[PDB]
């Protein structure tokens, strides 16, 4: 044979490079996942994540009780976290024993799949009983926000895209939708009639995951990188894995 | 400057009006929200709210054992609660310690926002195994109810639309779904293939809210008055903001 | 004061106690203790230190 | 330049041993900390170290209640160890469910740091209710134990300096309190009338800390060790760091 690296007679290197590229390209092909990930950051350095993954699009919508934190198997002040629920959907509506909750999210942080198309990004950031602009009547029910989402990349490819927000101020106090389609460069509608029904069934087929990790160290460690999910972290480093036309 | 009230120069007034009317009429929009709140009124005069907000359309899906009265943070008769449930899917069929469980509801009542179109309501009120019509076999899976709505109406303008029905028997053991269109004169369908995708999208981006007030004056005082939605009460009264060409 | 002084402690409510000895042990050292959080909300985001106006000023060590 | 440790242009050399000499001397100035650190042992294994550290002179005090075993978060026996406190504050005078209680220290260590003059050490070691000497008529309020203080020495420098007694009795119920005085070889009284207030201010300023260890092996390995304190466990074995013209 000829020798390894040398020549275009290395099959091995061609294969290498052509599977990753087919994984690539498979995820942005119409039969292929679009993925969001809502992660909701706890001053104990905690962070919620809730993930979806879809055919042709996807979405979460979490109440404002929802995404606060909540400790598996341990005390969670849960009667005075009823009375906290009480005066946040209206002031002086409770009895609580503290001023600030430290189970409300520091913030969030929103990524989607590179297979989402970013101009089809909806947000609906409603206040917590769950209304997007102050009353009802004079809501649009989400805001396009695909402009603010920063490109995660590595080795100079989008792995995905990050929107994130900060709750620092005791009046940021949150219900929380998103919702982004999957790429499709082409005229044929997933939507139109030969295919809708097919829609329909990938909202019954999405798998969702919802997980609390205890520091953004373990979500890196064990919950992006095992996956290879994208991620942004507090630092602004970017991780994921870079597969167009790589070995 | 022209004086106050007098003449048709009060541009205060005028923009006053407007900012109202705009109010009403953006709900009322293909842009704007469709609501729908369901009520599940408890013996100890507590009552659930579940509301769901939605761009296209709305609904809301609850089993028997979700629309029971849960106490955030207090006892709940778990373990017998658990075998009231087994005795109500089936005669018989459990060891409960308690005839009649006071976590069921006494009565529901089932409010729409304005912007819907009162005869596309469709209802699922099933038995306590979710069967819609005593056998899956022979189930139509909704009715359609819209003519039993009365409308919630405050300064001559309709603020909602309610259907309550009480469960005072000992056999009004349900669950319940309910679904409403918003109101679309125009013959543009937003469910066509231009605009499908945002019906799928809408779906995703739909905020909902769910919460235990301890009485029905803590629901008006704290849920509906400040957010101006519809309500009426166990007494007839009804509640809302009139807003159409009105200061 | 010490440091395990000045962290929060709400009386007649649970503190996580046990999970609080295990904090300190990992800020007394990294890596010294078996603690389930990254960050105890008991520990102090400020301080503030006030004198009356009978103090004088240059006295002040801290 | 010069080759390294070949001269005595090696800057770097010169400038690490002075750094340590540095080090060594300012903590012996009358700028410089005294400390001093009391250990009980406990038969689990586990070890009470109480550590205050101040300007000019440091001491420590402790009831015999104060010296017991305290295991944060866990069951301690809590009530039944109220009532031994009572059988050893006077004989027969508790109602406890044991002879001997395993919260009773097994030996006290009592470490200096070289800052300290050994011949102004005190301590009174009383009874269980806090009587130095039997009883108070008779009691000087302190013995000066420096004769019996061994230095601890690494590398031939003294590194502080450690009186240990056990107690293995079952009469063995003491209170404790030392104290020492930062050396002072000059002719300056630092409580003469020029410096007093600032005595009076380092009895505010002194740092205290206190921590129960699971095991001598953790106390050496996360507590002596990385704060670079003088010890000396079990098997005689001297721990410390020795500065003076040193690299
Ligand atoms: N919508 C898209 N989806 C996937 N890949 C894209 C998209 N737009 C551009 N790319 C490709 O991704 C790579 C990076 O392009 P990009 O334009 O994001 O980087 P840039 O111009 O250096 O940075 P930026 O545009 O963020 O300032 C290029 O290979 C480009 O062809
Ligand atoms: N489907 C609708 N949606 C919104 N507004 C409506 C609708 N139908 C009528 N209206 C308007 O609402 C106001 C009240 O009309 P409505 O017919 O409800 O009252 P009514 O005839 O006095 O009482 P009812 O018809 O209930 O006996 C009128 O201004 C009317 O033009
Ligand atoms: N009070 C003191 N404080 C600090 N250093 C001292 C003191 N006394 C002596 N030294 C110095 O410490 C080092 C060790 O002296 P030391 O006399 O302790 O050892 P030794 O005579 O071998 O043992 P020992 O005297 O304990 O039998 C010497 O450099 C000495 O000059
Ligand atoms: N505003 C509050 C807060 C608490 N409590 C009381 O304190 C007890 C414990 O408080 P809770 O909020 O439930 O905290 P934990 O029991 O410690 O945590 P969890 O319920 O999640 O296990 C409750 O039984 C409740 O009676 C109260 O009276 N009113
Ligand atoms: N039909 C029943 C009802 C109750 N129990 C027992 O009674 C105890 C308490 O009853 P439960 O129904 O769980 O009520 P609470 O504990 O008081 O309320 P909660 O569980 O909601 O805190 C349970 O441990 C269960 O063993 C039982 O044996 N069989
Ligand atoms: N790192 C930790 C934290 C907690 N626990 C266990 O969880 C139980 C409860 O945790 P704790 O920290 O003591 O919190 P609370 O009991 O809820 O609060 P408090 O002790 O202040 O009343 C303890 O008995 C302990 O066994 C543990 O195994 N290890
Ligand atoms: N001499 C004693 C010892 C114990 N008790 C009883 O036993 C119970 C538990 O004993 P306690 O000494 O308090 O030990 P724990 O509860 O296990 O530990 P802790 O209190 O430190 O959590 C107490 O409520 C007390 O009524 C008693 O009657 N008389
Ligand atoms: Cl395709
Ligand atoms: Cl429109
Ligand atoms: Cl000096
Ligand atoms: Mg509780
Ligand atoms: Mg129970
Ligand atoms: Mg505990
Ligand atoms: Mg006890």
């Amino acid at each position: 044979a000829d020798v390894a690296g040398t020549s275009n007679r290395d099959f091995r290197g061609r294969e290498q490079r052509l599977f990753n590229s087919e994984q690539y390209n498979y995820n942005n092909s119409l039969n292929g996942e679009v993925s969001v990930w809502v992660y909701a950051y706890y001053s104990d350095g905690s962070v919620l994540v809730i993930n979806k993954n879809s055919q042709y699009k996807v979405g979460i919508s979490e109440t404002f009780k929802a995404l606060k934190e909540y400790r598996e198997g341990q005390h969670n002040d849960s009667y005075d976290e009823y009375e906290v629920n009480q005066s946040i959907y209206y002031p002086n509506g409770g009895d609580a024993r503290k001023f600030h909750s430290n189970a409300k999210p520091r913030a969030i942080q929103i990524i989607f799949s590179p297979s989402v198309n970013v101009r089809t990004i909806k947000m609906a950031k409603g206040n917590a009983v769950s209304v997007p602009d102050e009353y009802l009547q004079r809501s649009h029910p989400w805001e396009a926000t695909g402009i603010k989402y920063r490109k995660i990349k590595r080795d100079g490819e989008i792995v995905g895209y990050s929107h994130y927000f900060e709750l620092p101020h005791e009046y940021n106090s949150i219900s929380l939708a998103v919702s982004g389609v999957h790429k499709n460069p082409s005229s044929y509608n997933v939507g139109s009639a030969h295919n809708v029904m097919d829609v329909f069934q990938s909202c019954d087929l999405a798998l969702r995951f919802c997980n609390r990790y205890w520091a953004e160290l373990e979500l890196v460690n064990h919950y992006i990188s095992p996956n290879a999910y994208p991620y942004l972290d507090i630092n602004n480093h970017s991780y994921g894995v870079a597969l167009s036309n790589r070995q």
